[PDB]
C-alpha cells in the first residue's frame, strides 16, 4: 500500500487527493 500519510492510504492502483479542506480523499485510475 502507499501510505500517502498518517490520516490516508491508497494502494498504487489508486491515486492520493487531497479535498479544499485539508482532507485526503482516494480514486481509482480505471476508466
Amino acid at each position: 500500500v502507499v501510505h500517502c500519510d498518517m490520516e490516508v492510504i491508497c494502494p498504487d492502483g489508486y491515486t492520493c487527493c487531497r479535498l479544499p479542506s485539508g482532507a485526503w480523499g482516494c480514486c481509482p485510475f480505471t476508466q
